């Protein structure tokens, strides 16, 4: 209940709002219903429109306009915004050429440079290039300011879960807003685009920005916009808050539009009906730079350029349809579009079965334009499984698709646009530019995600951001100053270095090699490279650093060094360099099942070759291949039970084809490269390394712990004319988390050669190094002649394979 015979005079976009049944004059007072019964005729002013016109210059004031001519405009803050350049001789922000901002140049009574966030839905990252000649104010943006290429979104890459990940640097698993549309089963309670349940703060987990600014006293102007309030009434509520006495006067503020989304989803990315909203948006850019330059701020706010996610064609015509594949499909629940989420219709019904579902759904048509997934075994890139509110099953869909359940759903087209698909689909990718004191100066910066501008923003409010995803520091090459200088984490757990301990017949392991085969030259040299001799080669950027409390030692070895863990049994990492010249061997028919003790190492704390032998479907790999052994007498350290790691054997396949093609391939390709390669365990999914008590899986009859994911670190000279172990200068990467699954059924063509399928699945689980962090608990590229914020940059890079 409202009792809407209150009054919003002196009250019109009041920043704090007021408690039902009190009427509301604030930005979202329409949007529940509660304006008071004045709030148009007083709030929503139109008359004579947005611009002064000659014949209105000095005129005598007439509070009914939208906005002012008159003389007390200015100190009155309510100018249009256009005022100066038609009643004062003045030029058009566009029109005055670019110069550095190298200090905020603010009015006195200003504490800090303010922050205004210009976001925009929809905008495809293309836009920038494809229609800069019909948006100036923001091609002047762009060029004199700083800018990315394009800004990576979040996925699903929709309006709610991106923006409030802008809000606050968080994935959707973390924040909650994991869809426009949800269903939480704890609540049990349904989140929707239209209605009212979306209003309840329950859903809105994390810290957003406002909040942030506000709990550290800086004040903030409401982020959100009833979608009836028009853009130019937005800008000019802005000007006139930033008009506010000093005590009063917000610090940071966001204006939203609605478009080109809106028009994008009629049209398509490119109808030529998209030409007229970018030139709408252009003009309004244009009525903040020339508001601001009216108000002596145009040097003084930094303001941010931002858009949410971009715009691909999609037609109805291009929809597959649950109803073609499953039986049962009224016993499913599907949340459709772009992305499917697939739940029982009823908890009732105990006949419901995922993997029947998901079998039904997997490669049963040859050009299937949607692939079924358990969220467990999605991309770890994604980060979309920690959410009791994302379902179970999930359907990732093709670029230019939908799915629905059934084909009535799609006809009870209109569009030629959508959004929401893998968030490394190119017509998914947006915008980022900054402009202002704090940005750097005519500065192109490589693309980069949306989970780091929070950090960014809170930088550029001097606030302590909330604990998010950004890597604080990775986007200081963004920043003129305030760069935020991190020191690398501390190393819990040190190694231990063990030497040679154990007799071989201490062992009662089950494993067998042929390798009785016997010279001072040459064991003095052995001797050596088990010390560290060779480790500079192969451990390029220092050893990685253990952030948690556990037991491991340091493995020497001719062609490479590794980190063994006593509790997990296994490798937390191995380090290897291949050069461009480097010679791939096969494995000798003599030490084909060859698995040796390594006396460095008890049994107790070993693997053995029994369990492996008793468990049918577990088998083994290694993590430095056998391939690539520098000679044969090298290759008897690959084979060391200290190099074993367990594999299912429809994953071998996809192992042995990385390491036996593919490495020496990179080393071609890219003049050498470094490998770090080892085992990840996220049994609950969070992209967290599990402790051993979280583990599910271990090898049969053993305390070996089955691996759900292996990751590999490949880095190598950005300068590609210097070899990988002799770089002067940055570095360049490319890492990978593959799912240790046992069938390769997310891979339709499976049963042909690897050649034709297993580069495809290892591009679908690209990583950043930052992901298998957060997996590990390593901290990689220690030893560096780098700056930290630069290795920041690097870990947070992902090779994503798309064209330009
Ligand atoms: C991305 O960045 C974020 C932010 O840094 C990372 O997320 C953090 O991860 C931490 C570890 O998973 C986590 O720490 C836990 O916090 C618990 C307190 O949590 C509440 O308070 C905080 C602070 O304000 C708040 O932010 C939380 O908000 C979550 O939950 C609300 C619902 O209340 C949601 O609205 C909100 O969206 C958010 O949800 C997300 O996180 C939760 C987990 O908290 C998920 O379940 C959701 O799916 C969603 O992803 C909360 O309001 C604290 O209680 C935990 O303590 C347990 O573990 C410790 C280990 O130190 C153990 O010693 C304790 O005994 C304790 O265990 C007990 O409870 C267990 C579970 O009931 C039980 O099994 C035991 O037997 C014990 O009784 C823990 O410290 C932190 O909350 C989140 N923060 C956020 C915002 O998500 C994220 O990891 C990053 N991602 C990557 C990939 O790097
Ligand atoms: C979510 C969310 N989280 N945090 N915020 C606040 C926020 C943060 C930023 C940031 F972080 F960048 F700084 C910027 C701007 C805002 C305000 C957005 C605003 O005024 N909105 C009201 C109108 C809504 C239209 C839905 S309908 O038009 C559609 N729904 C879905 C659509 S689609 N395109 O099909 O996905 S369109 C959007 C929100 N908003
Ligand atoms: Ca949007
Ligand atoms: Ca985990
Ligand atoms: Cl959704
Ligand atoms: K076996
Ligand atoms: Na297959
Ligand atoms: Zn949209």
């Amino acid at each position: 209940w409202t009792a809407t015979s209150g009054s919003c005079k002196g009250r019109c976009f009041e920043l704090q709002e007021v408690g039902p049944p009190d009427c509301r004059c604030d930005n979202l007072c329409k949007s529940y219903s509660s304006c008071c019964h004045d709030f148009d005729e007083l709030c929503l002013k139109t008359a004579r429109g947005w611009e002064c016109t000659k014949d209105r210059c000095g005129e005598v004031r007439n509070e009914e306009n939208a906005c002012h001519c008159s003389e007390d405009c200015l100190s009155r803050g309510d100018c249009c915004t256009n005022y100066q350049v038609v009643c004062k001789g003045e030029s058009h922000w566009v029109d005055d050429d670019c110069e550095e901002i190298k200090v905020p140049e603010c009015p006195a009574g200003f504490v800090r440079p303010p922050l205004i966030i210009f976001s925009v839905d929809g905008f495809r990252a293309s836009y920038m290039k494809k229609g800069s000649k019909v948006m100036p104010n923001i091609e002047k943006l762009r060029s004199c300011g700083t800018h990315a290429p394009y800004m990576r979104p979040v996925y699903p890459t929709k309006t709610f879960p991106n923006l409030y990940t802008l809000a606050t640097g968080l994935y959707p698993e973390s924040h909650g807003i994991v869809g426009n549309s949800m269903y939480d089963p704890v609540f049990d309670a349904s989140f929707h685009l239209r209605g009212r349940e979306k209003f309840n703060h329950r859903w809105w987990g994390g810290q957003p920005l406002w909040i942030t600014a506000t709990k550290q006293g800086v004040r903030a102007g409401t982020f959100f916009w009833s979608v009836s309030i028009p853009h130019e009434r937005r800008i000019l509520t802005i000007l006139q808050w930033l008009s506010l006495p000093d005590n009063e006067r917000p610090s940071v503020y966001a204006f939203y539009s609605e478009q080109p989304d809106f028009s994008g989803h009629k049209y398509g990315p490119f109808g030529p009906e998209m030409t007229n909203p970018l030139r709408e948006i252009d003009k309004t850019v244009g009525q903040l730079m020339d508001g601001l330059k009216q108000l002596r701020l145009h040097r003084c706010v930094n303001v941010i350029f931002v858009g949410d996610h971009g715009m691909e064609d999609v037609t109805c015509d291009r929809t597959e349809f649950l109803s073609n594949y499953l039986t049962n499909v009224d016993d499913i629940t599907l949340v459709p579009g772009t992305l499917g989420r697939i739940r029982a219709k009823s908890i009732n019904n105990s006949k419901y079965d995922p993997k029947t579902i998901i079998a039904a759904l997997t490669c049963k048509k040859p050009d299937q334009h949607f692939k079924p997934y358990m969220k467990q075994h999605l991309p770890k890139r994604l980060h979309y499984a920690n959410n009791r509110r994302i379902e179970d099953i999930h359907l990732l869909v093709d670029r230019r698709w939908h799915v629905a359940r059934k084909p009535l759903d799609v006809y009870k087209c209109f569009f030629q646009g959508d959004h929401g698909f893998d968030n490394k689909v190119n017509s998914m990718q947006t915008v980022f530019v900054g402009y202002g004191p704090t940005f750097k100066y005519r500065t192109k910066v490589p693309p980069f995600e949306n989970i780091e501008l929070y950090n960014v923003m809170c930088d550029l409010l001097g606030l302590k951001p909330a604990p998010n995803n950004g890597t604080h520091g990775s986007l200081n090459h963004l920043l003129r100053t305030n760069t935020f200088r991190p020191t690398m984490p501390d190393e819990v757990s040190r190694p231990n270095y063990p030497g040679i301990m154990y007799l071989q017949s201490e062992f009662d392991l089950g494993c067998t090699c042929d390798d009785k085969v016997e010279n001072k030259l040459e064991e003095l040299n052995k001797r050596l490279h088990t010390k560290g001799s060779t480790k500079e080669r192969h451990l390029l950027y220092g050893r990685p650093a253990v952030l948690y409390r556990t037991s491991y030692d340091i493995l020497y070895h001719t062609d490479f060094e590794s980190g063994y863990s006593e509790i997990f049994l296994m490798p937390l990492w191995t380090s290897y360099t291949i050069s461009k010249q480097a010679e791939v061997s096969s494995i000798p028919e003599h030490l084909t099942n060859c698995v040796r003790p390594d006396v460095r190492v008890s049994p107790g704390f070993s693997q053995n070759c029994l369990a492996y032998k008793n468990d049918k479907q577990m088998s083994y790999g290694f993590l430095f291949p056998p391939y690539l052994s520098s000679s044969p007498e090298a290759k008897y350290d690959a084979f060391l039970v200290t190099n074993m790691v367990p594999m299912y054997p429809a994953f071998k396949r996809v192992w042995a084809y990385f390491q036996r093609v593919l490495v020496k391939k990179y080393a071609s390709e890219r003049n050498g490269v470094n490998v770090i390669s080892g085992p990840i365990f996220d049994y609950n999914y969070d992209g967290l390394r599990d402790t051993e008590d979280e583990i599910k899986q271990y090898v049969e009859g053993s305390s070996i712990p089955v691996p759900t994911h292996y990751y590999s670190i490949i880095t190598s000279c950005l300068d590609f004319t210097q070899p990988a172990d002799k770089c002067d200068g940055p570095l360049s990467v490319s890492s990978f988390i593959l799912p240790h699954r046992p069938d390769n059924d997310e891979s339709c063509n499976s049963s042909e050669d690897e050649s034709k399928w297993v580069e495809e699945l290892m591009k679908m689980h690209t990583a950043r190094v930052r992901d298998i962090e957060h997996l590990t608990g390593l901290d990689f590229y220690r030893k560096t002649s780098r700056s930290y914020s630069e290795i920041l940059t690097l870990k947070t890079y992902l090779h994503t394979y798309e064209s330009e």
